């Protein structure tokens, strides 16, 4: 049994909504680390949350409906690899699960696979229809296919 609400689109990597601090102790029990993409505002508790649970974070923060530069994902990529190297299991999420959240997944599978946008993106929606909200969004994921 996993938290339920864990997209998985490879076998140590997952993308989700916001978990609820009452959820915290469940997704710890299989994630190791988490990149939280959601600004200040929009947390219900402190990122000391997951530190004290073992669960180590990246705090990334994306407004809502926006997307990172690509500078920024090819950080948040390494990041995660680094701890799947590690034998770890990684969460992404933002709030909804959807655009913030999804673009990092599909920038992931780019990374990680050598997948192109199209293939990334099929599976990523596969997993949850909508993923990757934006046209800037979609942009920064063309700017990222260039350069990997
Ligand atoms: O809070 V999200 O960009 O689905």
């Amino acid at each position: 049994h996993m938290w339920p609400s864990a997209k998985f689109i490879d076998g140590r990597v997952a993308f989700s909504r916001m978990p609820a601090e009452r959820e915290l102790d469940e997704v710890a029990r299989d994630f190791d680390a988490v990149v939280v993409l959601v600004e200040d505002y929009e947390l219900p508790y402190s990122l000391d949350e997951w530190e004290k649970r073992g669960v180590e974070v990246l705090h990334g923060p994306i407004p809502d409906f926006t997307a990172p530069s690509v500078e920024q994902l090819l950080e948040i990529l390494r990041w995660i690899e680094e701890r799947v190297r590690e034998g770890k299991k990684v969460l992404i999420h933002c709030m909804g699960g959807l655009g913030r959240s999804g673009t990092v997944g599909v920038a992931w599978l780019m990374y990680s696979r050598g997948l192109s946008l199209r293939e990334a993106l099929m599976e990523v929606r596969r997993k949850r229809p909508g993923a990757v909200e934006t046209q800037e969004q979609m942009e920064v994921l063309k700017e990222l296919e260039e350069r990997i």
